[PDB]
């Protein structure tokens, strides 16, 4: 599966953000769930430099369209 230059893709990244690789236990997937906005700040901070963002707003609208059209929703 690992067949790409260093650094993972964004879509997949936001995916590991939900905590797919964590203990937790009970199933946290059933109804419309939602994550926090802090995540949109962390990821956008490590990838801020990529689409000539403005400072944080433009980069904040990109990550959202990612965790908003993928599955769960994000509350900015």
């Amino acid at each position: 599966m690992t067949f790409i230059t260093k650094t993972p893709p964004a879509a997949v990244l936001l995916k590991k953000a939900a905590g797919i690789e964590s203990g937790s236990g009970e199933p946290n997937r059933n109804k419309v769930a939602t994550i926090k906005r802090d995540k949109v700040r962390e990821i956008a901070e490590l990838k801020m430099p990529d689409l000539n963002a403005a400072s944080i707003e433009a980069a904040m609208r990109m990550i959202e369209g990612t965790a908003r059209s993928m599955g769960i929703v994000v509350e900015d």
